[PDB]
């Protein structure tokens, strides 16, 4: 499997690592890829797209890298299963509510409730691992 993410301080990166850990513990392989190193064609080949990005300016996806990545794949993912996650700070998930609506609008099947964790996982480390296990069970 593959996990593609953007992280500015490492919070979402840690989430990605824990999600990967859960998938691996379930017995499957998974590569964790920073959005800046993503290979679109190899990504679109996956049965499930696991995408993560923290909440950025005014509750939006990160603008310089993650956003353009989503835009580029937006027309090639109808019918594709996707799982969304990310870390946030002072808000309550507005950027993720919008991210989910967005992918649904592209025709994606959002397979799990999006995983949102405040700041560094910490107490939520197991929740991250479990989200990965849910995805692996599909
Ligand atoms: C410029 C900027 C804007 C942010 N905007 C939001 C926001 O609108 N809502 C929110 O809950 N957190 C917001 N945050 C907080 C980050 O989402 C939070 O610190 C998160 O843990 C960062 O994860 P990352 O290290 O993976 O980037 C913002 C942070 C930065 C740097």
């Amino acid at each position: 499997m593959k996990i593609v993410y953007w992280s500015g301080t490492g919070n979402t990166e840690k989430m990605a690592e824990l999600i990967a850990k859960g998938i691996i513990e379930s017995g499957k392989d998974v590569n964790t890829i920073n959005v800046s190193d993503v290979n679109i064609d190899e990504l679109l080949n996956e049965d499930i797209l696991i995408l993560g990005c923290s909440a950025m300016g005014d509750e939006v996806l990160e603008e310089s890298e993650f956003e353009p990545f989503i835009e580029e794949i937006s027309t090639k993912i109808s019918g594709k299963k996707v799982a969304l996650f990310g870390s946030y700070g002072w808000g309550d998930g507005k950027w993720m509510r919008d991210f989910e609506e967005r992918m649904n609008g592209y025709g994606c099947v959002v397979v799990e409730t999006p995983l949102i964790v405040q700041n560094e996982p910490d107490e939520a480390e197991q929740d991250c691992i479990e989200f990965g296990k849910k995805i692996a069970a599909i």
